[PDB]
């Protein structure tokens, strides 16, 4: 009921949204529409690119439960952690359990694969980022949140990449909101990664929330692996 859980509602709902669009649907609230599991089964089916069981009909208690079991028991099955995520909590739209649950899919699908001079998931995804902006003297990449508050680090990531895209000497440090933004609005236009952080938020916050910032890192990750050189979206 915090920052937290407001930063982790805003990021999570975009990351899932990225992902239903290749389904053809979208959320708007995720602490309703994941509560009968039929969405939730469905961005299973898309980051996993397997079909899951066949969702049963009827909008008891009971089904909707048991939805959301073929859900959890699909990403038990796929390795992802076990962290007493409770079908009932779930399917009562408890916002901190649904969040909870969320994270674990983005960081197992997004994250735990990632792969990095022998170092792998969240140690993996900072080694990356640390190779990749070591050239630029204005930043210092040690962490998935204070580290990104002047916008410098997303710009960087950005510059290393594709620097046609960004003046990066145009920007100034303490200037972290126009940083910010201008990372932001590349990212959406060019790399076709959606706004998933506020850059107000991110600049007023003392300690942005890591799990929504290493999320939308993730994508940064996945945007510039070359893996969509080879891999069709679904």
């Amino acid at each position: 009921a915090g920052h937290m859980e407001k930063q982790q509602r805003k990021t999570f709902t975009a990351w899932c949204n990225s992902h239903l669009r290749k389904a053809g649907t979208q959320i708007e609230n995720i602490e309703e529409d994941f509560r009968d599991g039929l969405k939730l089964m469905l961005l299973l089916e898309v980051i996993s690119g397997e079909r899951l069981a066949k969702p049963e009909r009827g909008k008891m208690r009971v089904h909707k439960i048991s939805n959301v079991n073929k859900a959890l028991d699909f990403i038990a099955s796929k390795g992802v952690k076990l962290v007493s995520i409770g079908a009932e909590e779930i399917v009562d739209g408890n916002v901190k359990m649904t969040l909870g649950m969320i994270w674990t899919i983005i960081l197992r699908f997004a994250i735990q694969d990632i792969s990095v001079e022998e170092t792998s998931a969240k140690e993996g995804l900072l080694l990356w980022c640390q190779r990749k902006t070591a050239p630029y003297k204005n930043v210092n990449i040690q962490n998935f949140h204070i580290s990104w508050k002047d916008g410098l680090g997303f710009c960087a990531l950005i510059h290393r990449h594709r620097p046609e895209l960004i003046d990066y000497g145009k920007l100034r440090k303490d200037d972290p909101l126009t940083n910010l933004n201008t990372a932001f609005d590349v990212a959406e236009k060019y790399l076709d990664i959606p706004k998933m952080l506020d850059a107000e938020d991110i600049v007023g916050t003392a300690r942005p929330d890591e799990k929504a910032i290493m999320t939308y890192v993730s994508s940064f990750y996945h945007a510039f692996s070359g893996a969509q050189e080879f891999l069709e979206p679904g």
